């Protein structure tokens, strides 16, 4: 069996165990700023991602086993205007050599691709439900399951995600401690059919393709563990 | 700082680190059977509880600190008839010398008392919402917050509960892996005002006070951790 | 499988997860003071012990399994005179209802009894090697294996103890960080034959039976984990 | 603070979280075979290394903090002849882009270089003590501290290594469970002066430069954790 875990209570400004992609950087104060901010204001057309350095072994063809994992993190999405926001932030798993894919509504994750994501989606695209939502996405920008999400501007959101290999159940929840409000969604997801044996895990985010649809996507901490047995 | 954690993938038939109260017992196969079963059928008027042996330090008056904790477990509630069920199962915290309190709708936890509970309530009492529900209860059988719960007869439910001391946020969720359906509720709870400095943690359950309102309340596993710093 | 672990970076002055026996107490500053101190000076004829509250499951007759465990702690033994010292401090495992046994050279552990101990023995009794020593003791005050120990008056000692069930190997080591000096001893120990299925773990210590053979026995921290599978 | 840990109870034959260097490979049965074996016999002039994929943050110049870490593993060194053996196996820390250095007595680690190692040295070079030894090495093939080591041909050795940042104490021990025999050495080591802020950790080994001084260097498992706070 092979267990792997890590925790950051904040991020190091030059983080060698984190692969930063696109616009992503860590601030002096240790926030993982996925999308660009200039003079303290979020900018449009931005895409950033961050992956943990070590690959994770999520299934093994030889032994026919699948990993179980769990992760928590908290994040903030702040927009200068509440009524126009885009595009969102996601936690994801993809092949180890994964690179940024399409910006805007594609969240840096998908395009016209093996990636499973839990998305916190702030803009209704042609493929989306009408309301902001938390979605579970398997190799598509279209979610197989979602829950309507009452996004709170600038408030810290706490997230817990777990995957139980014995039942193929992926569950994601979000809670705003400021008003004790929570949301949850689950799905049956076969990681062996969706992903390769080894993946990297992390975050992706994009700001809108227009000046009036901008927001930040900052991650404040992160813990992860996975066991393959 | 003082960290305490434990995990059981199943329970030992004579469990010395578990204080069994009322009707509670562990089966030969390692299930924690909180309420009585006779010839394989659940019996009425039953009350059982189970506490971890070691007290947990949840706050300290001298240093003014409060613990954060998290717990997962899975459980089954099976009734011979889906339309009449009672009374439910709870995870709870109470003083270390806690003893069983009122049966039936009081869940073994409350009466006409310092106890904080997350309840999985299968019968609408005079104090309850109309539907089955998951409730967060602070020193009362009346929940301060609840979510409507679509109870699935005989299916395994997975539970995750966390408490973040820095925000006083208690969150509880339930997922049925069989159909990837989930529920979540949160509340702001001040553990210093509700509970003493040291508590014991565990489970309580009760079957109905009538022959036609019976069900099992079995816990299949359990993991817990708490940190005070 | 059933995992249990705990860590204290210091001890609480009124510790509910620690069963204090004999003279043992926790100081205002959070040291576990096993033997008596009066006006800051150690007193003779003292015996103190401390056990973690939860029993540990070290073997199971039904499944024929044995636990593996590991523990670290640091401690200080300070004597007003380096040349006359007694009697020592031990880490031990015993039945859950274990009570203090003979004082002086018997270390609170043995007498004229199921207890396995790793002893840090500061006085040569009729049954001891000539020099101060670290011993592994199985149901006897006579050690089955020992290593000569250059005790450093008043210096912090770091201890690591592990037990590998697959090989029945118990190993104990001590290091003084002040001068990077270390000692180690191991033994083959069958826990099933020496101990019952469930035990409590902790510390015992005794000061000499004469006024000129006194010392402190203080534990500064402690971490423990055990897994039965 | 930032915690990182991993455990392997055996190694995967194509291990993506392990960077294999030189001759190192993982066998079908999951052993990490650092030096070459042909027809089941060890070959001369071999050098292999293995590093965990994620860099470890061992100190931070900005916050002036240093990590504490601990690691266990077990290994086998088997020679066809007990009286002529070379060269040995080591656990080490080096910059993330570390590459194999000199073969033979240099253990793949050093040359005519920032690397700190705990070495299990089976051949007395001009720079070595006369007997086989366990050494602590800071930027040199010459050990600053060592203990004489009674190497047991083909027996499993269990190793525990810890580093306490608060005292700068590095300690390494080895135990053979087959005959309950153990060895320990410690040293004061300043990781900030010896190493860069970020390192990779792992193993290196070399077989002798002559046909009559060959042995295997196989690692059977591995666990590691480090915390920077
Ligand atoms: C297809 C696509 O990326 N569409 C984007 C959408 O995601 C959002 O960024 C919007 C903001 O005005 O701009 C475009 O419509
Ligand atoms: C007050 C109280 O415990 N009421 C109980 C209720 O909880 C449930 O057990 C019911 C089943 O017929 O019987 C009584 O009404
Ligand atoms: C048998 C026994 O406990 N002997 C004790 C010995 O352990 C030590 O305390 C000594 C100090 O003067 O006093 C007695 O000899
Ligand atoms: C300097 C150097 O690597 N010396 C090596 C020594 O380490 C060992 O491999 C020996 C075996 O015959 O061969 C050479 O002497
Ligand atoms: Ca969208
Ligand atoms: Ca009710
Ligand atoms: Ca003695
Ligand atoms: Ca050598
Ligand atoms: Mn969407
Ligand atoms: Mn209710
Ligand atoms: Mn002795
Ligand atoms: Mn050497």
């Amino acid at each position: 069996s092979e267990v792997v875990s890590f925790s950051f209570t904040k991020f190091n400004p030059n983080p060698k165990d984190i692969i930063l992609q696109g616009d992503a950087l860590v601030t002096s104060k240790g926030k993982l700023q996925l999308t660009k901010v200039k003079d303290g204001k979020p900018v449009d057309h931005s895409l950033g991602r961050a992956l943990y350095a070590a690959p994770i072994h999520i299934w093994d063809d030889s032994t026919d086993r699948v990993a179980s994992f769990a992760t928590s993190f908290s994040f903030v999405v702040e927009a200068p205007d509440e009524s126009k926001t885009a595009d969102g932030i996601a936690f994801f798993l993809a092949p180890p050599d994964t690179q940024p894919q399409k910006d805007g509504g594609f969240l840096g994750l998908f395009n016209d691709i093996q990636t499973v994501a839990v998305e916190f989606d702030t803009f209704s695209n042609t493929w989306d439900p009408s309301a902001r939502h938390i979605g579970i996405n398997v190799n598509s920008i279209e979610s197989m399951k979602y829950v309507k999400w009452g996004w709170e501007n600038g408030k810290v959101a706490n997230v817990y995600i777990s995957y139980e290999a014995s039942t193929k159940t992926l569950t994601a929840s979000l809670t705003y401690p400021s008003n004790a409000t929570s949301y949850i969604v689950s799905a049956n997801v076969d990681l062996k059919s969706a992903l390769p044996e080894w993946v990297r895990v992390g975050f992706s985010a994009t700001s809108g393709l227009s000046r009036d649809h901008v927001e930040t996507h900052d991650v404040l901490d992160w813990s992860f563990t996975s066991t393959l047995q």
